[PDB]
């Protein structure tokens, strides 16, 4: 007895894995990984079995492959016993005469095009998947990979990489059959102390609600990082009260971070609203609080703080219908500036922190005070709702990259959330390309880290969905200013992302 | 075969376990855990088996325990066959007749004082001990514990809980003799190099790893910070500063300490925590004479306060130790028109602290108590722009009060240390007045580095296995927040490691 694992690259939803004979893609990274994981081995004198389909035998030209044994399943082929790195079957069932004999071959591995993987998996013959998940989908297939069986769980996905704008990740499937004493002591110990055991306040989250929860050791793509914060939620959140008339379940002291080189962090298990996060963005940019401006061109997520029933309730019913008041984008370019209405003009007023900050930027990199704040006390009795994303801080790493940290004050789980982590990482991408470096990391600190009682069924269907890889966020055009920026200059490549889920946001 | 583990209570650095024939202690929640971990069995037709000296028979008033065989290693008790929950051996060899034969008993615990645990040792029986530290050493012993032999290695340490002002922890001693993922992750990191994520975030190597057979079980909150050592010294990229001491620096990380039962004061060095409070005083009071530390013997804030500092970074009309608008002056008076450290600012400014505590017991589900220092219109006027930067705060339903700081910049050899105390003591300060208890501490941290000339000192510093965190007890209720005093602080069971020097980069 041995393993037998199957390798394979298909597309994202339809599974597709080949067109006219040829990959429908060309990625190099993803052939490294097929070289890398049929060559591990243990037995120095020992060598790895390719079993392939002859349509695909000649895809690969007819060549061997180095210190490997090729297998091909044909009808056709004569058993040419010339060449000792190839050798024909004429059927899956007794080419797989490895396990009780032929003690020369190590680990035997299946990658031969549809026929081959849909009759090892009818027939069971599969112990493991080692998936490639390809993010296209607009394209044409005649091969498909089948669709993986109930009896195969996932237990690994890896980040989001990127080769020529393709969006894909690596998983492996395992296939379902049926420290010790240190888990022992700690349950224990929380039977003793109640809440005054630490642990007991933050409980792993339950199996019912934990996204995909095979995948446990193998949680490297980041979208678990706020899935997995949504669950911890739900197992840990104290009932509370708020401001609306909506509860939440909320926890204290969260962080989630997030790849921003290969990769950007849209949410891939709901649709995401990618055109209203940026034109709220370069709305906080261009120091804009006049919220008219986002519902003329059709983005309504600033109504609800700014309706005149709202406004007389919190005390603000001498501003107009959809004045905002100094918030984010007043304190970025106008800080302590002495606010009259959203009519008038600001320019000249006010500390410029942005700019300050773009010039920083490339002036002196290593400095540490790459600060822009937003908490400014004098000012919050006029805003119309005080600043949820309080104050972020910019690093550039020693191969110029530019990496982002975010601190939280309250994050509405199920609508702001997904929003903050897609807005701060175009604003980091764009005062990337303005200051000349690339885009990296993304860490969100979250306070009031919350759900809504109303959002309950929803992000509970949300995390009945296993991600998918992140999409890729490219800029068309080199901008002089950030100010510059327009929705057309941005072009979002592989985002498949699963249907939009509604939900209610709190007054 | 069946497994014999070692079950004991012994102080922090003496390894004391009783006096004049019983405790030296009284903690109700460790007895309860030598109940819990001696009834922890699977079959229910076996008992385990509890093995004593006679002497500590005898502490226990010879009554037997429920569900549980004791053996009592004595060599005049009379071999009486009329209790089957009490059974008498002669020696601790012949008593370990469980293992191979009778296959009643499933586990065997050792738990016999001095002459049962060192003979227990010394003759190779033992597979696992069952440790709590007790934090009291200047108390009398008669019988001690015997020092863990090399064989054994620390597997788990428990957070510290207190019971009476008494801190204690819990570790496992193990006795040294998924499957294809990490295979398929290390390819990913050859193919990729700095492009996987994971390789900008090695795991640390075991040579700066503290302690790093505890690899399982890292709960004591004192790891949170260790570790962050541990992963500065293996990803940290070496960059240069405004000083002319270059460090080894990362970026996004954080640390969690507990406050109910213990204060999050590190024990591998001796801090200072006299001057943390003077220092978390002098901010409350909204003071930024620099000479008022120096009064109270308090010379932290000497290097960027002297004549040449402020005169380097522009500010040479301040007097000598004129800081400026600071930490103390954005709680106090922020926007406030800052003239001198000698004027009189009563009044001016915007009193963040007074209406943080007003707010967080009149609204205290409140979502905005937030305390701030970043005024980008007075940071040209300061001495020094603010490390610990932001900071909220947040009431659980149990009227607990926690705490979440984020820092721009975070010397780990000092500033670290510091912070972690500081905001500790002033969260606790804050319950006290509003009328809470103590919560929770989450420390988020920015520019996390260590600077090159800190680098044998911190090594030194993770060589030490941690202990437990002390206790912090305010000795009486102040009206005012603004009226503590460092004779109202008590400081209980605090045994670190020698205090480490380590210069400061101006
Ligand atoms: N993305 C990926 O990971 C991969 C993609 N591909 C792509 O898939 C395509 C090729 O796959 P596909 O079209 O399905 O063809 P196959 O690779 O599956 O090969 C099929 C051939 O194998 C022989 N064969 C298959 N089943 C049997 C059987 N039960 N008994 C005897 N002989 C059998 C036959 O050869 P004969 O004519 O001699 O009878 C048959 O024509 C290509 O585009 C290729 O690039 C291929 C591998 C991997
Ligand atoms: N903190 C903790 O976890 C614990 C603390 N303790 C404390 O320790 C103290 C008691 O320990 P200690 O003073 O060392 O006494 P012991 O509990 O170790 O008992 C010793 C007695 O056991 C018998 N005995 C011991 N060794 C042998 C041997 N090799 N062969 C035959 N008989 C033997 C002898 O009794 P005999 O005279 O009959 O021969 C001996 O006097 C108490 O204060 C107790 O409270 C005890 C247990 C746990
Ligand atoms: N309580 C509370 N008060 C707040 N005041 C201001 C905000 C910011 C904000 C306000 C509204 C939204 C919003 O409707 N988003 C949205 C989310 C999803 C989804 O992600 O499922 C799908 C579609 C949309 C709308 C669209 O279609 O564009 C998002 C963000 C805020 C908040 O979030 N909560
Ligand atoms: N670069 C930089 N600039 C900064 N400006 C202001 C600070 C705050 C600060 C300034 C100085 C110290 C300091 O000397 N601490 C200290 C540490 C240990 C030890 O823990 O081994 C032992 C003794 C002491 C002194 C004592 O004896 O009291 C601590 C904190 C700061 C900083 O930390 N770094
Ligand atoms: C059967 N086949 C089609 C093909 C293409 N991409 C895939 N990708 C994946 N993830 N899995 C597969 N089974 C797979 N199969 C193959 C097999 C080998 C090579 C190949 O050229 N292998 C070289 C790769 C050289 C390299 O670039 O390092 C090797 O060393 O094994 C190409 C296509
Ligand atoms: C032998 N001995 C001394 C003693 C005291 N503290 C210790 N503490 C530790 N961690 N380990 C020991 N071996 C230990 N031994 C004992 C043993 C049992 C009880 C005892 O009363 N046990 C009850 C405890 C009841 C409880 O409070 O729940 C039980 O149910 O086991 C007291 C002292
Ligand atoms: O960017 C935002 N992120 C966010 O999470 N919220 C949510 C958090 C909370 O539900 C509400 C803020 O109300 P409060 O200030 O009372 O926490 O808005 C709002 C934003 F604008
Ligand atoms: O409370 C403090 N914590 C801290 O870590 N520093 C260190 C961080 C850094 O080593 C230096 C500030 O230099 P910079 O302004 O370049 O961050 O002070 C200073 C404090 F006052």
């Amino acid at each position: 007895e041995k393993n037998v694992s199957i390798v394979v690259a298909a597309s994202v939803l339809s599974s597709g894995i080949g067109i006219n004979g040829q990959l429908p893609w060309s990625i190099s990274e993803d052939l490294k990984f097929f070289s890398k994981i049929t060559n591990n081995k243990c037995d120095s004198n020992k060598k790895n079995a390719l079993i392939m389909g002859r349509k695909t035998w000649d895809s690969i030209g007819r060549r061997p492959l180095k210190n490997r044994i090729i297998v091909v399943i044909s009808s056709s082929l004569p058993q040419d016993e010339a060449d000792p790195n190839v050798v024909v079957f004429r059927n899956l069932e007794d080419s797989i005469e490895n396990l009780m004999n032929d003690d020369s071959i190590e680990n035997i591995f299946v990658c031969g095009g549809e026929s081959i993987y849909r009759d090892a998996l009818k027939d069971n013959f599969v112990d493991r998947i080692y998936l490639t998940r390809v993010a296209l989908e607009d394209i044409e297939f005649d091969t498909y990979f089948p669709e993986i069986p109930e009896t195969f769980l996932p237990v690994y996905m890896s980040q989001t990489f990127c080769t020529k704008n393709i969006s894909y990740d690596f998983m492996i499937f395992e296939k379902q059959e049926k420290l010790k004493s240190i888990d022992d002591t700690v349950d224990l110990l929380g039977e003793i102390f109640g809440i005054r055991k630490m642990g007991n306040r933050h409980k792993f989250p339950k199996e019912e609600i934990y996204n995909t929860p095979s995948i446990r050791f193998g949680r490297e793509h980041y979208e678990f990082q706020y899935l997995d914060l949504l669950s911890r939620v739900l197992e840990n959140g104290a009932y509370r009260e708020n401001r609306t008339g909506i509860s939440t379940y909320s926890i204290f002291g969260q962080m989630m971070r997030f790849d921003m080189r290969e990769s950007f962090p849209l949410l891939t298990t709901k649709k995401v609203a990618i055109r209203s996060i940026f034109e709220e963005l370069i709305w906080f940019i261009k120091g804009d609080t006049n919220g008219n401006h986002l519902i003329e061109k059709k983005v309504y997520i600033w109504s609800g703080n700014g309706s005149k029933e709202y406004l007389e309730r919190i005390g603000l019913g001498h501003r107009e219908e959809n004045d905002l008041g100094p918030i984010y984008g007043f304190q970025w370019r106008h800080y302590n500036g002495e606010y009259k209405t959203m009519h008038d003009d600001y320019t000249g007023v006010g500390v410029d922190q942005l700019a300050k900050l773009i010039e920083t930027l490339k002036n002196n990199p290593k400095d540490r005070r790459h600060i822009l704040t937003a908490w400014n006390p004098s000012a919050l009795s006029q805003m119309a709702l005080p600043p949820c994303h309080v104050l972020s801080q910019y690093y550039v790493t020693n191969d110029n990259c530019l990496s982002c940290n975010l601190y939280q004050r309250s994050c509405d789980l199920g609508l702001g959330s997904p929003f903050n982590i897609a807005s701060y990482a175009i604003l980091t991408m764009m005062l990337a390309q303005v200051c000349g470096y690339e885009p990296g990391e993304l860490a969100i600190f979250i306070g009031d880290a919350h759900i809504y009682e109303n959002h309950l069924t929803q992000l509970k269907e949300q995390l009945s969905r296993t991600p998918r890889p992140f999409p890729q966020l490219k800029f068309k055009r080199k901008v002089e200013n950030i100010e510059d920026f327009k929705w057309e200059d941005i072009e979002l490549i592989g985002y498949y992302p699963y249907p939009t889920i509604k939900m209610d946001m709190a007054v």
